[PDB]
DNA sequence: TGCAGGCGCGCCTGCA
DNA sequence: TGCAGGCGCGCCTGCA
DNA sequence: TGCAGGCGCGCCTGCA
DNA sequence: TGCAGGCGCGCCTGCA
């Protein structure tokens, strides 16, 4: 009682702002595309088998959330799989992988079951 | 709506969240046990500075513990309820009116939000 | 309900 | 020297 | 010198 | 509907 009122008194930290703005980005643009449910679907049940969940690729293939850039792949596979991920050096998609993005291709995958950690 | 916030929960960056959590749990368990929770709901609820010093004890070096990482306390609940990019005490310098300010050395800590002023 | 295991303050180490 | 961080004994908690 | 980060126009939202 | 304001991708800049 006390506790979680007081809890709901708490000063949001920029990261957890940005995280919900990160995820918001991506779901606007899978509602619009009919690919939210697959992303549901993929992250509730870690399916390697899941389709790819594209988005289109920006020239220098960066993404923007809240004045803040980084490779949209690596941007959901931080926030879903493994908050450590230093660069996109560290991923290497399946072969599954339509839309990996090593390919350059006009979508990009950020359906984070499609790609595997290495230790670079 | 109901997709992001349900998306949000998978995520696995959740380490500040729950430690915000035991912050508060801690606080909450020593104010019960001196009467001073009401106090702290006052003084968080209303932002008023004229509220009474909310105090918990002090360590010999005045750092406060809350699941295995260390602050001092003031500092600690500035940041929770007031300004999440508190740097230091540094930036922080206690009201007058504050008998038990962190700067004082005394018996008690006051960890009063709303008694120190960021600077 | 006895008791294994969690965790904080005090102690200590180790840099800048 | 101001500060960070590791870890044990004492205190406290939650099960079979 | 590669590349992180600043910022504008275009796009979109939201009032009067 | 005239107008204001938020913010991203594309363009551009400044360092270690
Ligand atoms: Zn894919
Ligand atoms: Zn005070």
């Amino acid at each position: 009682p006390a506790v979680k009122r007081l809890l709901g008194w708490k000063q949001g930290d920029e990261e957890e702002k940005w995280c919900e703005k990160a995820v918001k980005s991506l779901v606007k643009k899978l509602k619009k595309t009919g690919q939210l449910d697959e992303l549901e679907k993929a992250i509730t049940t870690q399916n390697v088998n899941t389709k790819c969940i594209t988005i289109p690729r920006s020239l220098d293939g960066r993404l923007q959330v809240s004045h803040r850039k980084g490779l949209p792949h690596v941007i959901y596979c931080r926030l879903w799989r493994w908050p450590d991920l230093h660069s996109h050096h560290e991923l290497r998609a399946m072969e599954l992988c339509e839309f990996a993005f090593n390919m350059k291709k006009d979508e990009v995958c950020v359906n984070p079951y499609h790609y595997q950690r290495v230790e670079t």
